[PDB]
RNA sequence: CCUG
RNA sequence: CCUG
């Protein structure tokens, strides 16, 4: 059993690879409309999950978004690769603002994992040094998450511990 | 600052070298009652707190307070090393036979902070070689914690995080 | 210091 | 994929 305690007012930021399995994750354990995800907002503004050109538009959606949700008190997660401290950053202040507990869930996979199920993907796919990139950015990233103001760090480290995971919600 | 958030009923398990000032961390964030000191057990048993040819009396004195808190449902907090796994192992499971959840908070400081501070001591020393173990366990703990059973788990990676430290006991 |  |  890994059971992940977090509050019901929380900004729950999945940290991983492309292929690490955040949006399967976020679907097996939340509501659909308490998940926003970077790539559906690519779709949103462009008609094109998969045009990084719209990067800036997405992300700028998604954060508005999640601006509404928490000053709603409502439950949200984040299903990006948040890899990048700069990407963190703004999450980390928007939950700031509206007195929610940020949340950090780490899929500390081998990039091996990784590289195969996006071999192996049929909707979407990113080259090979993308998945390697964003492995040695989500590793570096873990020892000063909680610095960063993450309330809760919770670190997986094996698809083993991923399919364990049960989230405890705290009222 | 670093908040963080513990419940009411919590086995706090603090992990640290010898030198890495546990005690007088719990002392400035806990009452004395609440603080469960391996050290002062030896004392209990053989009015020596040095004396490790009595640390198995020590920690069976030790574990017999934390569990009789514990079924009192009396947050309780262990001033021991615990750099040790099997050390652990039984401090997790006294915390899961009476409904209570373990916390552990790791002084993730450079062997250098804690020879330094044992050097200038005048209560109690220890030899270089054992600050120079423990620091080693203590690192190679750290990234098994969770997986351990420790609900929450806090890693202070400098002098000024842990100078940081507020406590939030959630009812 | 759960005992080099 | 917060854009080699
Ligand atoms: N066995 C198993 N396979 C998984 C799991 N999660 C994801 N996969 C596989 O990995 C592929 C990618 O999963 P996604 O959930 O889309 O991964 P992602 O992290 O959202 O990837 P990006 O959207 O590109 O960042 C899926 O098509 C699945 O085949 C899992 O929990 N168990
Ligand atoms: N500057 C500074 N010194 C500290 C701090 N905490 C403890 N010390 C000093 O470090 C020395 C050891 O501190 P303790 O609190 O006894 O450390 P410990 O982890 O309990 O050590 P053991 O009981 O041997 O395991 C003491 O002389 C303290 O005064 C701190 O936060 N800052
Ligand atoms: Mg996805
Ligand atoms: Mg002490
Ligand atoms: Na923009
Ligand atoms: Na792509
Ligand atoms: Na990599
Ligand atoms: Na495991
Ligand atoms: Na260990």
């Amino acid at each position: 059993s890994m059971k992940l305690t977090i509050p019901e007012l929380s900004l729950v930021v999945l940290i991983g690879s492309s292929g690490s399995g955040k949006s399967t994750f976020a679907k097996k354990h939340f509501k659909p409309t308490e998940v926003i995800s970077s790539n559906f907002c690519r779709g949103l503004v462009s008609d094109d999950e998969n045009d990084q050109t719209v990067t800036g538009a997405a992300f700028d959606v998604l954060h508005y978004i999640v601006s509404k949700r928490l000053q709603l008190g409502k439950l949200t997660v984040v299903d990006a690769t948040n890899v990048q401290e700069s990407a963190r950053k703004p999450l980390i202040e928007i939950a700031k603002d509206y007195h929610c507990f940020p949340v950090a869930v780490v899929f500390n996979l081998p990039e091996k994992v990784c590289q195969e199920r996006n071999k192996n993907r049929t909707d979407r796919q990113v080259e090979e040094y993308v998945i390697r990139k964003h492995t040695q950015q989500m590793k570096k990233s873990i020892k000063g998450l909680q610095r960063e103001g993450f309330r809760y760090v919770y670190i997986l480290n094996s698809p083993e511990e991923v399919e364990e995971v049960v989230f405890e919600r705290q009222p």
